[PDB]
């Protein structure tokens, strides 16, 4: 039909373990495809499953891979073991014997950074051959390469070195479907190929985003896919485990028990809140689910490719979105247009992903984390009157207005941390001075002195230089904030002791405790409050002062006639025309002297002048936070403001009340988000319980 | 000989004038040089005055020029005056009717910049024609066209528009030589094209070195030339004088008036100083003079490679030195071994250059000097020894190590201008309030906060940003600089008056404007005393910090197969080889089972690092101005340190004695140089009168 395909035959050696034979199993298709993702239907591009004699019609998944060795695609390929699952499952009226008709995509990302130790498994499961890629088709280059086939043998153990498979009479079909683009083009346009294309020609029910690397268990999906009974969910995820290594031997680095702490109480108590309300801020493209008719329209045009309506120039959120990238999903399906669909959360089903080990690959993670949720925060706030405009009943439209503002006062209690660490810090420890004279007045010199050297650098070191380049100078600087916080929790502990046994540090923060490991055993997943909290509290210090610099200072990764020839022989003669006429030698001599008598640059350079100039506002976020500061401390000269105002009608004070004002202030409103996400959690499983009784 | 030349004959209207006749003036000679600039002379490359029947020998210059457009090219090449005026020079043994023959470069850089309508300009004095040029010869890429010919016409006047050239009996040959390099190689490759190449060729006595846009006075070359009598003279420069336009009407410009008083008093203060020691630190590269056998050598070796001996990794001077392009070369010609050459300043000749006009221009401007100036300097003390090593009489070696010591005490003294200029500033402003209570509490917070949001947003703006895509910001930068500097001289003069009404801050700061205004007087230029004094004073604030800020910022300029095809008919069949084989399918799929079963970058990213790493510990300048701003003021907890130890035998002091002191210290220390720099001018212009006497 104008379009190149091949159907090749497999190895005899796979023919030897499928025959322990129809045309599904035998053979493989290379369909070409070098149209765009939103062409595959009217371009006369198929797959296999609509050319049978009764085309097949699926019911259910996207696995993105860049450049991840075998042992991650692997452990995703292994997580089959759900498909087994789902076609063992007796008393169904969705699944059985044939289940796996029913489920069916591989999503590479360029030939030149795939791991070929990866083309190595695709090829044995039988989904790939070399040999036969075109680079261009009739003047048109090629963009996509599909590869399909339906397999037999299954991924039944992972070592650390190989990944075995096997073929049995229990081993059950998976129906591959390998797309391989010939380059880079990031992971939105891959999810632009697996949502806008064979999306379109499958017509599946649900869409399952995995990542290569993350495992889910051997029910997860299925338990996932049990969330869209309820003809009202729209989307769902669930929860995302650290793995730990063989013998949880990988908690001992701090930086990866701070993850596991991090998440874990991410999903027990954020995560089941917002589930109350019913709008998740983000579902980790991890692991999350979609129905496909819900993101059908709206959302799926402001994913990729944004706000439409635009003048030629510039505007904030317009021009800023894309920095949100998933999270506009979740928005744009919650608040649709004349339709009611909420975003729900199922603690039934995990899946257990690998987490950065090292300080710079895990500040450029979280980089990305931090600049995409508070972008998208400010879009939700900026934008909540949609909620109102869409089709929920008037209750749930109450509810997700309190959650939009419960939001919003956190995402501004992040946004004035820099100056809460820096003032509960600074506070205390000259309190404590004060208080007892020994040797505090020192320590607090040093600690101020410590504090501002490392806070320097690492502004300098986020604006200028790159984390690779410079590794030990962060590791040195997480150490220096670890021994900041372990003064701070002697400090606190030293002057407990004495007001006791001469107050409300004790009454707050020890709350804050108590209902964070309530909340776990509320859960009944308590075993990471005692093998990981330390860490979390260590490398908290960190999490405050290193990656929201780093984010801030990084908002947008900025990128600032041939005339003649002469071949000659050995000898070296020839010749070519010379211009010899000598009017037209006068000619040109006149065409210069009349040359002398006749006495904005590219849009990408536009652009990163426009994406330069708004990273460069946002962080001068120093100025509110030090307004605070001055305010709290008397700082930037407003003491002596007052004492030349008092001389006018003198000497400044050490430590006033407003230092007691505030310090009260921070340590309540901490307690009192920790309570309300313990009353989230609690309702949370109460309902749940409710529901399974 | 192995190499393209050619010889075209110019227009019949240049043969028009050229009659009102010798085959140095009918033809022009386009040899096209492919090889490096080092090896003109092996490769059998020559020019027209090693041709004659007696070679010429040649007595004196190198105008380099990017994309300068008519009007500058047509300056510099009218200061054509120079030769007449030594033509006509009757009672010389150097020169006389036939001196042009001795006076001899015109190096563009690339076709692709350089302004066609100076090309027109060339072309119409006749040294360049369109049509011949070859941009690859024998399989050897052309690096360098090289047009020749020896002219009549001269430029007579430059208005605003048009370039007026004339050809009498009153004009004077020129032999002209235009060399068009194919591409940008930077300044520096220029340079070694002029010394390098064509020097080795022509055996020139003196070396000048002008560029386009610069205009040498009528005598200007006449008396540098003179300069060189000195068998000892080495290298020597005159006056830059800025070009105010016509009637003065560029001395409105606030950043061009500054720059002309900033020019007149280096010229005045620091070059006289300097040059009676022996030793100029910056010989301009706008206007200056080698003798060639001075130069050639250890310093042409510094100067283009660099600190050869070196291993794999990167050292601070060897692999830094770049940055003081033109600095290297004064300092090596001093410094010599077994030769006493200096470096002298000639104030009898004067050239009048453009200067930038806008702030964005003006600031990546000084960007370079003032990171070449430092990097020079640090070079020139941490080797000072070598000044031991050479061959001057021990007089001058003390000299020169007293000036050695001098430059260093002034360049530590710039270094701690950051915290100068605060510190002068918060011990002014509060002193006033202090003193008289009225609105000064205000007016103290207010310039405080206004000075820290300024210093912050031009560290951000710096490390992050560009000049070019903000400069609305730095224009309110320097104006809010301006405002405060004129509070500080409201300040100071009313606390004055109120003090003589009823001290030390009018002894010393009187006597340097009475210094520098006697200085003025002495030099016989005293009108910029005047009409640009003001201007400067208020663009002073900003020439400390927001050149400087911006200097340190932006040290180094960092910057961070196909396996088939398909063709077919409208039909749509063709063919190809295809792996039929079943044995080579298996061999391909045993292939990558094996593949399963096996289980630092570039050198630019890495000096790229380094680079970075470099520009990141410079500015961490901050830490030590602020060790003087801390120890001053009793800032950074010291003040808080010290109440709290009087209470373990109380309430901070406002102001203390430590700010007197400093205070004192500042002025006296800035008197000091005045009056050091005015004796130094003094004795200039004495010896120079008993030696023209
Ligand atoms: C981040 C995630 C996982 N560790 C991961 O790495 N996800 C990548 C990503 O987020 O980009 C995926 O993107 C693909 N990718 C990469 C580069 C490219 O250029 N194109 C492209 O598609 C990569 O191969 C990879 O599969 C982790 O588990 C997680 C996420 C959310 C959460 O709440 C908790 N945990
Ligand atoms: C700076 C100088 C003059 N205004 C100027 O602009 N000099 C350029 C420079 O310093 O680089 C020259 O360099 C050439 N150039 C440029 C780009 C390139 O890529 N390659 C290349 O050769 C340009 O054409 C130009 O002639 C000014 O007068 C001055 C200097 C010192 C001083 O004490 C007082 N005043």
């Amino acid at each position: 039909n104008g379009n190149f395909v091949f159907d090749s035959p497999i190895s005899k050696t796979l023919l030897d373990q499928y025959a322990t034979l129809p045309n599904e199993f035998k053979f493989m298709r290379y369909q070409a495809v070098t149209c765009e993702p939103n062409q595959l239907a009217e371009k006369n591009f198929t797959v296999r499953q609509l050319k049978y004699l009764t085309p097949r019609e699926t019911e259910l998944l996207v696995v993105t891979m860049y450049n991840e060795d075998h042992i991650l695609l692997g452990r995703t390929l292994k997580g089959m073991d759900n498909v087994k699952y789902m076609v063992k499952k007796k008393n169904s009226s969705t699944w059985g014997p044939d289940a796996w008709k029913k489920i069916v995509c591989i999503i590479s990302d360029g030939r030149s950074k795939i791991n070929e130790r990866s083309l190595a498994l695709l090829s044995s499961l039988g989904c790939y051959q070399d040999g036969f890629a075109k680079d261009e088709i009739n003047e048109k280059k090629v963009a996509m390469h599909v590869y399909e086939h339906t397999t037999m043998i299954n991924i039944t153990n992972i070592s650390e070195s190989e990944v075995s498979l096997e073929c049995n009479q229990g081993t059950v079909p998976i129906q591959l479907l390998f797309c391989l683009k010939e380059q880079n083009q990031k992971k939105i346009n891959s999810h632009r190929w697996a949502f806008e294309g064979f999306a379109e020609l499958l017509r599946p029910n649900i869409v399952t985003l995995l990542d290569a690397g993350t495992m889910p268990g051997k029910d997860s999906i299925y338990q996932l896919w049990r969330e869209f009974r309820n003809p009202n969910v729209g989307g769902a995820c669930g929860e995302i485990r650290t793995d730990l290594g063989k013998r949880f031997v990988k908690l001992l680095n701090p930086l990866v028990a701070s993850q596991n702490f991090e998440y874990k109480m991410s999903n027990i108590l954020d995560k089941t809140t917002e589930s109350n309300f019913g709008f998740i801020t983000v579902l980790p493209g991890a692991f999350s689910a979609y129905r496909f008719e819900a993101v059908r329209g709206q959302p799926l045009q402001k994913y990729f490719y944004g706000e439409i309506m635009e003048n030629e120039g510039f505007h904030f959120f317009s021009s800023n979105m894309y920095l949100a990238e998933d999270r506009i999903l979740c928005f744009e399906v919650v608040t649709k247009k004349n339709c009611n669909w909420i975003l729900k959360y199922c603690r039934s089903s995990y899946a257990s992903t690998d987490v950065p080990e090292r300080v710079p690959e895990f500040i450029l993670q979280r980089r990305r984390w931090l600049n995409g949720s508070f972008f998208a925060s400010v879009y939700s706030f900026c934008h909540f009157y949609r909620v109102w405009s869409s089709g929920h009943n008037i209750g749930r439209k109450l509810l997700l207005t309190v959650e939009f503002f419960y939001l919003f006062f956190n995402t501004l209690i992040s946004w004035f941390s820099l100056s809460s660490f820096f003032l509960v810090f600074r506070i205390l420890t000259v309190s404590i001075a004060l208080a007892y004279h020994s040797a505090f007045n020192v320590l607090s010199v040093i600690f101020l002195w410590l504090y501002g050297i490392c806070t320097l650098s690492t502004f300098i070191l986020s604006l200028g230089n790159k984390p690779k380049s410079t590794e030990k100078f962060y590791v040195l600087t997480c150490v220096i904030f670890a021994v900041m916080m372990i003064y701070m929790i002697f400090c606190s502990i030293f002057m407990s002791v004495k007001s006791f046994q001469n107050r409300d540090i004790v009454i707050s923060l020890g709350s804050t405790y108590c209902l964070y490991l309530i909340s776990s055993i509320i859960y009944l997943q308590p075993w990471h409050m005692l093998t990981s909290f330390i860490q979390y509290i260590l490398l908290s210090p960190s999490y405050i002062n290193v990656l929201n610099i780093y984010a801030f200072c990084n908002v947008h990764d900025l990128s600032w006639n041939p005339l003649g020839k002469i071949n000659t022989t050995e000898d070296g003669t020839f010749k070519m025309e010379v211009l010899v006429s000598s009017s037209e030698i006068q000619a040109n001599y006149d065409k210069y002297l009349k040359v002398l008598n006749d006495f904005e640059p590219s849009y990408d350079e536009k652009k990163t002048g426009y994406y330069a100039n708004v990273r460069s506002l946002v962080i001068i976020w120093v100025i509110t936070n030090f307004i605070i500061v001055a305010v709290v401390l008397e700082t930037g000269g407003i003491a002596d403001y007052i004492a030349m105002k008092s001389i006018s009608t003198a000497e400044i004070p050490l430590m006033t009340s407003k230092a007691s004002i505030y310090f009260n202030v921070i340590l309540w409103l901490v307690a009192l988000s920790a309570l309300i996400r313990f009353i989230g959690c609690s309702i949370y499983m109460i309902v749940r319980f409710f529901k399974k009784v």
